[PDB]
């Protein structure tokens, strides 16, 4: 092997002048606007099909290979969705038939406007908790069965606003907001929310009466209310909830272990609820043990409702937090299946489909939902091929809402709470990410730990905003104090490494190579300046000021006649200089930062050589400063200004500055900042460190 | 002038093997915590000298060179500080003697604990506005005319004590570097919007109207309405006097800045205008003749110490934090200009400590928060300020005014004080020109400017700043969100690789792709990176693996059926035109298609880019080597390493070699901590440069 290269030394300007650069016209916003309004016939066809995805996938349905599958996954998931809807309507503190409404309308709208083929659309625990908190706040902030009616009305208006926000984000094509939530953040938020839900199910396991607490620290208020009244716990409910929680857990593991052997996952939720409903009815637990039951539900749908502006005004922030969490979750679950089954997934259409589904749901008295991973995993694991299975789940929910709902009358709320608690093992086990992130990346461990605390203390909605803000702040933490280094040549070749990391390294005399391994901007520009000064060994502005002082003294001593100018040196007729400094005042002291123009003097002054009449100036050995900008991705206004100041000061003390390792786009953007001028020129940019070093060597020889 | 190189090709590992690495110790947190508790004699002496800077700059005082200049500068800045304190006590909506207390106490404390030698310590308009808004909130949220102003004075003192406590705590924990979280354009937009706030807040004194104590959000509009809803009750004497003063001061301030050389000292115009205003207001009895609002009679002397209301503390925590952050940012900014202009070191943590102690003492003695005004620090410095003895002399004049000659400021109108404030406001108002400039240079900083302005005008000055800082952190993500990822090519049959779309006569080695992302890769852009890499190579590595696994499954089923035979020559098909019967894997078995293809059981290797027998079809790829130019990739977070590991494993399972080049030794060290390397992904994929990887590939292929 041999890396053999023989090319001329290239400055960025020289390379461009020797290589024809394809002239490429950048696409200005103006043009982008035109193609946007093309109105091509084909274009329109694409748009409409994109907004009504059912017109594409339905006509291509493989009946022989998907119908039976879709049917089975649909009946199974719908059976899960009925119970999940009842439980999550308990989480919202409204009658439970509204949970059935919530499990029927978004699935039906997403069947038409949705792009996922596997996600089960409906409520999930975190969003039901967020919606409940919003309604409790709205009822508190209102200028004046009734309580149930008021809560139900508020749950609908929050949902419509949440959906409108979702619909708006999808129309404006902002479907990329999901990138602003990292893996460590979502993890901490979701385990904190699982702890929230665990705490929220305690009033149903024990059957206690807990107020509608609101954030901050809502979880602790609930815990106090529960354990303060812990002695009133209904044992039958608890034993039941504990029995239901225990059994389902074991069966679920079996389903995850013997999955390959299992033809179909064992439906433990349906079986347990049926047995629970049966034994409660046969033994009349409601009277025998005073257990809390779901009760009788109205056999039908409710008439449409009008969104209340007052609720909208009092819950706008909560609805935003709700829309963002719903989109983050649904997209997240859908993405897993899209990468698993190789089909494209459009976020904008998702927001539109999730927005419209929520509007129809809030209009028809339901509450916000997107998807529950548990129910979706149940849909995908049971043979879900397309959104037809979802249509069958919504059909099962319909059947429950109109004809057989009366069977869910003797079912206890502790059983629903026990199921909702059983679905928490996946999110609760995410506490193991703390140690992993500690080992790998402590900024992401900080993101996780902080999100957990914020979510627990400030709540689901506010905890998330503070968490995203802190997540953005860690980016600054990572780049705030870059490990800048001085480089040196190792091997007498074109390899320049850290000077402190190897032996037998070589630094060309008078030359300094400095590397900042990060983008330079407002938060680290001062640090870059400090580290560059520590690396070169002096402050260029201080050297310039002392040189200007020395030149002022030379001019004062020579025009008085004590120092005669000669083209050979600084001969002095009298060597009786007395100690005296000018002591410039506040108004005049800035004359010491100006460039040294000694053209007035016949002979050049070697500032690094001894001066006449014992004038002392700090002598510098640096003549060439190379800045390795290879990992400097961007600059901002603050940093370009700091950079220019630094360079100007080094140039004014006659230190040639070279910037190497930058691409052509970097020099392109710097031109827009008006960085270059008479003093700082584009000839300071070279291709690599070695190019600059060879240029320096030939200049100096 | 030739770049001539003749060295061996180097993977990062071969370079570490050939060149012995200098062993360096671990900078452990425990041993660092060991140096923390030094208890050394000199260390104790330098710690105490730092916490008490006066013990180091006072003995080193140059009398014959500094004393008279400091005396003159102190006289001037104290005469300015009296009037500025009165005006800012107007801004806080308390009696005007508390502005004198705010101009006295922090200066005397900063004389002892301050590191700056040129800033004038005291209140400035933005902080007086913030303190007044915090005071209104405290009074509004307080659980149930002089008693109204007494409540406001107590709430101001308490807000000040809490602001000083927060500053002193931030200086004790050594967090004096938070000023870096405010960019030049954030500060520019904030100070322009705040100058607009201060302009609107002085209108109730120019016109002499009764405006309620509006609180944010949109207090500037609530206030604009209150003023113009009653613009018919405007006092004409107040407006005329305020106008004339503003005109004169503006002209002289210009005369001052321009003719700096001919004037030995700047013309004191604030002072002269105040004396003339008070004289023509007392002689002509403007108070009775035109019914103008005057400063009134002030209580001669200081007030006894007060105890901070914990209730006010509870109701103003957020406000006090904001008052503390804005105060530190302004003071540090003002002080920095002069540290740099005069070459002396400026400790930021001692700045926080001194400002916090000054605010605590001021609030205890019935003052309001203040850190420094750029206008008054300018007067002290331009009049010859050399040390903080000028601040001591300014505080002595404020003391003289408080105790002895405060009654002279009795007939002075408040419109004159408002006019002085506006004359000082023009400098910050002139920052609207930065909009167009930033638009041309950096639209992200233009966005920071405009959004900071809008957040500060619409929302409060405290919520506005918090919202503004958050959006400025978000623009950092905006920059590194959609990087201009590109494909490189060789240019000049040498070691120069540039954008494939930029020059003519470039050269792509057959089968090699070189991909460059010019940004750090993290959670917000790992998806965009994966998408652009897939667009660059021309295919999806995963789709290929699944199709090959699908094909291999069909090949294997056929073999189990005797329909074809496998021999060292290849696949022998006695039966051709096989029935097409796709397997249709289910949802729980489909994952088998992402597994590495293990065909070792088969006697011969399968050329997946050749023709497969019996109508089997797989996409063919020309790529056999992928170079990733990670030179400008600064950092990698956990999300990015996961996405990265994922992408690389897929390329490797489809037998495409992957190379990461251009990275430094710290970058690779960190990746080892992420558990990135393993049996499939090895540290051999790392090469020093692109040419090294390319040469290594040419050598492999040939
Ligand atoms: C491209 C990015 C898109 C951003 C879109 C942002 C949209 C922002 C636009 C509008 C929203 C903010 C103002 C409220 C709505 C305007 C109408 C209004 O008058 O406000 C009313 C309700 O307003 C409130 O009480 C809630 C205050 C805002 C909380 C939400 C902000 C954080 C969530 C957002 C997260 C942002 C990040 C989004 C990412 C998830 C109050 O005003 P009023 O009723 O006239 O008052 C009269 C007296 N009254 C009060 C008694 C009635
Ligand atoms: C309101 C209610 C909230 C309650 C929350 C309670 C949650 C916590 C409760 C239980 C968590 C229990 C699981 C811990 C990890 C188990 C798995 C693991 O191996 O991790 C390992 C590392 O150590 C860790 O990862 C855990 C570190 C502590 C995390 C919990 C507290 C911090 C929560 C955030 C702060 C909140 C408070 C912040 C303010 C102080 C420990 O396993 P091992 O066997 O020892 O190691 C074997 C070797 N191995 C590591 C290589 C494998
Ligand atoms: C509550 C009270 C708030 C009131 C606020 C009012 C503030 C604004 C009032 C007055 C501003 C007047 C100064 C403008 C600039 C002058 C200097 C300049 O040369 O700039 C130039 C560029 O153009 C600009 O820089 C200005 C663009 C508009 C900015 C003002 C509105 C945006 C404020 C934020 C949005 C707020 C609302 C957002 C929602 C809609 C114009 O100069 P020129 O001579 O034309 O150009 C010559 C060539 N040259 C450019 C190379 C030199
Ligand atoms: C991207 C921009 C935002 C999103 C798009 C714009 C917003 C779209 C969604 C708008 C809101 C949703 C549609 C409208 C909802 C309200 C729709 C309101 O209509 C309700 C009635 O139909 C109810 O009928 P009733 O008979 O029950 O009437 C009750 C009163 N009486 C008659 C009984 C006394
Ligand atoms: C998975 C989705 C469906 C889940 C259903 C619940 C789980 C199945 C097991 C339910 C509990 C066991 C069976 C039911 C026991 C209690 C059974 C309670 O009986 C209700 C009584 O009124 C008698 O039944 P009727 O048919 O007279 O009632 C008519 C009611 N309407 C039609 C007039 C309104
Ligand atoms: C497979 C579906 C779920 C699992 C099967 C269903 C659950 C089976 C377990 C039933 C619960 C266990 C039996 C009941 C336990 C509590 C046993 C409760 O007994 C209370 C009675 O002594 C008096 O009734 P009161 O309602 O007046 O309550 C007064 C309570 N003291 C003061 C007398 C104690
Ligand atoms: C490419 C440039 C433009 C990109 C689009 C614009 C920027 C999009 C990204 C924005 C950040 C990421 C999305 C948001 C994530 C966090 C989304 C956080 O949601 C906020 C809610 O949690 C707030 O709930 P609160 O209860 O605190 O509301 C209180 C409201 N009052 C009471 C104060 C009025
Ligand atoms: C970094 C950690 C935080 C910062 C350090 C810790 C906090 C330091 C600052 C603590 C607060 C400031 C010092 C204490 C202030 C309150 C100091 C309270 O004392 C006030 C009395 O001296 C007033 O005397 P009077 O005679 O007027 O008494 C009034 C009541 N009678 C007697 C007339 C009826
Ligand atoms: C900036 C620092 C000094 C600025 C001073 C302001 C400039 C002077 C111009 C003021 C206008 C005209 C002159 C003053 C008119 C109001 C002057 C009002 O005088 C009060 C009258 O009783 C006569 O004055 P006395 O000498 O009796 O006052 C003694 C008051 N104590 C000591 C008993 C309490
Ligand atoms: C450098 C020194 C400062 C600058 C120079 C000093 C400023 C000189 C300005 C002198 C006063 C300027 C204008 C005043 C014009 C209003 C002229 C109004 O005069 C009002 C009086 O006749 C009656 O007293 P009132 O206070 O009740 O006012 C009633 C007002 N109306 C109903 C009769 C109209
Ligand atoms: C290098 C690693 C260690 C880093 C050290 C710690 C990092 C510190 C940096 C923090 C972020 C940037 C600094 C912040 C500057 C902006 C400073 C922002 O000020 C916040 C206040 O304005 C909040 O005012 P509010 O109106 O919200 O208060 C009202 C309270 N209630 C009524 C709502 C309850
Ligand atoms: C306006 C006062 C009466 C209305 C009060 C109620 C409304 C308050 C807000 C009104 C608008 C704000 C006040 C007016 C602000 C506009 C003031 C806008 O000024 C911008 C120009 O000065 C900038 O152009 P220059 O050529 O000066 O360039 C900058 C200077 N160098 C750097 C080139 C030398
Ligand atoms: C804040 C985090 C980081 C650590 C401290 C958590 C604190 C705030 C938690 C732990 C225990 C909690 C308290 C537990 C009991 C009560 C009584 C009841 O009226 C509800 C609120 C209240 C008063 C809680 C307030 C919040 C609380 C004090
Ligand atoms: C929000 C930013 C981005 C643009 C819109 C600014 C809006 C909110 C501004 C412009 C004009 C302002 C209004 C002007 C007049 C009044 C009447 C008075 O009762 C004070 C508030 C109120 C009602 C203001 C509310 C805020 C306001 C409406
Ligand atoms: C009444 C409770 C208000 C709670 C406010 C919490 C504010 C948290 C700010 C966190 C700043 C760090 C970056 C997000
Ligand atoms: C009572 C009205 C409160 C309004 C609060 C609005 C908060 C807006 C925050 C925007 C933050 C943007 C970060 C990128
Ligand atoms: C926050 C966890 C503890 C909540 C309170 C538990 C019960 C404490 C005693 C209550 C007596 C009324
Ligand atoms: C939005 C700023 C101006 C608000 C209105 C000012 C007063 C206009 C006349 C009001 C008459 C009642
Ligand atoms: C699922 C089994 C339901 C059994 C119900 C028995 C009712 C008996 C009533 C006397
Ligand atoms: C009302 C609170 C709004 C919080 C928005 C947080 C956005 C963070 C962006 C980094
Ligand atoms: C009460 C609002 C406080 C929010 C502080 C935000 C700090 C900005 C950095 C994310
Ligand atoms: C060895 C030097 C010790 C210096 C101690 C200073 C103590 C100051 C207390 C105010
Ligand atoms: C600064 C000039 C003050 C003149 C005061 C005149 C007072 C006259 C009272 C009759
Ligand atoms: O919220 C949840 O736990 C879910 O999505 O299943
Ligand atoms: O607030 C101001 O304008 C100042 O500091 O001068």
């Amino acid at each position: 092997n041999q890396y053999i290269v023989a090319r001329p030394v290239y400055s960025t300007n020289a390379f461009e002048e020797n290589h024809k650069k394809t002239g490429r016209h950048h696409k200005t916003f103006l043009d982008h606007l035109k193609v946007c309004c093309s109105c091509s016939p084909q274009k329109a066809k694409r748009i409409v099909l994109s907004l009504f995805p059912i017109a594409s996938w339905l006509p291509a349905y493989r009946l022989k290979e998907w119908l039976l599958s879709d049917i089975v996954s649909g009946i199974s998931t719908g059976i899960v969705a009925v119970l999940q809807g009842l439980a999550f309507a308990l989480l919202v503190d409204i009658p439970p038939v509204y949970g059935l409404y919530a499990s029927f309308f978004p699935a039906i709208i997403y069947l038409f406007f949705g792009t996922s083929r596997h996600i089960s659309v409906g409520p999930f625990p975190i969003l039901s908790m967020m919606v409940g908190l919003a309604v409790s706040g709205a009822v508190s902030k209102a200028v004046p069965l009734d309580d149930e009616r008021v809560r139900v009305a508020a749950a609908a208006s929050v949902t419509v606003l949440s959906g409108i926000i979702q619909l708006a984000f999808g129309i404006l094509r902002i479907g990329f907001v999901v990138i602003y939530l990292s893996e460590s953040l979502i993890s901490g938020f979701t385990t904190a929310a699982a702890v929230h839900v665990l705490v929220s199910q305690l009033k149903f396991i024990f059957q206690l009466t807990v107020p509608s607490h609101t954030d901050p620290v809502s979880i602790f208020k609930v815990l106090y209310s529960v354990f303060s009244q812990i002695e009133k716990t209904n044992i039958a409910d608890l034993v039941t909830a504990l029995i239901v929680l225990l059994v389902v857990s074991i069966v679920k593991e079996i389903n995850q272990r013997f999955k390959d052997k299992l033809p179909v996952p064992i439906p433990i939720e349906f079986i347990m609820t049926v047995i629970a409903a049966g034994v409660s009815y046969g033994c009349d637990f409601k009277n025998r043990f005073k257990v809390a039951v779901v009760g009788d539900m109205n056999p039908g749908f409710q008439p449409p409702i009008t969104p209340d502006v007052e609720t909208f005004q009092n819950t706008v922030g909560d609805c935003f937090g709700i829309a963002m969490v719903a989109f983050a979750v649904a997209f997240s679950v859908a993405s897993v299946y899209s990468l698993k089954y190789d089909y494209p997934l459009d976020g904008n259409q998702e927001l539109i489909a999730l927005g419209l589904g929520n509007i129809v749901c809030g209009v028809f008295r339901g509450f916000a939902g997107s998807t529950a991973l548990s129910r979706s995993a149940v849909q995908e694991s049971t043979g879900g091929k397309t959104q037809i299975a979802g249509l069958i789940g919504a059909i099962i929910v319909l059947i429950v809402v109109l004809a057989i709902g009366f069977l869910l009358a003797p079912l206890q709320k502790s059983v629903l709470a026990a199921l909702a608690l059983g679905n928490l093992k996946g999110m609760l086990m995410q506490f193991a990410e703390i140690g992993r992130l500690w080992r790998k990346d402590k900024y992401d461990c900080l993101i996780w730990i902080m999100t957990f605390i914020f979510t627990i203390v400030l709540g689901l909605g506010l905890g998330l905003a503070a968490s995203v803000a802190f997540q953005l702040l860690t980016i600054v933490f990572r780049t705030q104090f870059p490990k800048c280094s001085t480089l040196a040549n190792i091997g007498r070749t074109n390899i320049y490494k850290n000077k402190k990391d190897y032996y037998d390294m070589y630094e060309p005399e008078g030359v300094k190579i400095f590397r900042c391994p990060s983008p330079i901007y407002f938060a680290n520009i001062g640090f870059f300046r400090r580290k560059l000064i520590d690396a070169v060994g002096f402050s260029p502005l201080r050297i310039l000021r002392k040189r200007n002082k020395a030149l002022r003294k030379i001019r004062k001593l020579q025009k008085q006649g004590l120092l005669q100018v000669t083209p050979k040196g600084f001969i002095c007729t009298v060597d009786t200089i007395k100690d005296s400094d000018e002591e410039l005042d506040n108004n005049q002291i800035e004359v010491l930062d100006q460039p040294i123009n000694t053209t007035d003097l016949p002979f050049h002054i070697d500032w690094n050589d001894d001066l006449p009449l014992n004038i002392e100036v700090p002598k510098i050995s640096l003549h060439s400063l190379i800045l390795d900008f290879s990992a400097v991705s961007f600059l901002d206004v603050s940093s370009v200004r700091g950079l220019k100041s630094i360079l100007q000061e080094f140039i004014r003390i006659k230190v040639d500055v070279y910037i190497v390792g930058t691409d052509d786009d970097f020099i392109e953007k710097l031109n827009r900042y008006e960085f270059f001028d008479g003093e700082v020129k584009s000839s300071i940019f070279f291709l690599t460190i070695h190019d600059a070093v060879l240029h320096i060597l030939m200049k100096k020889d």
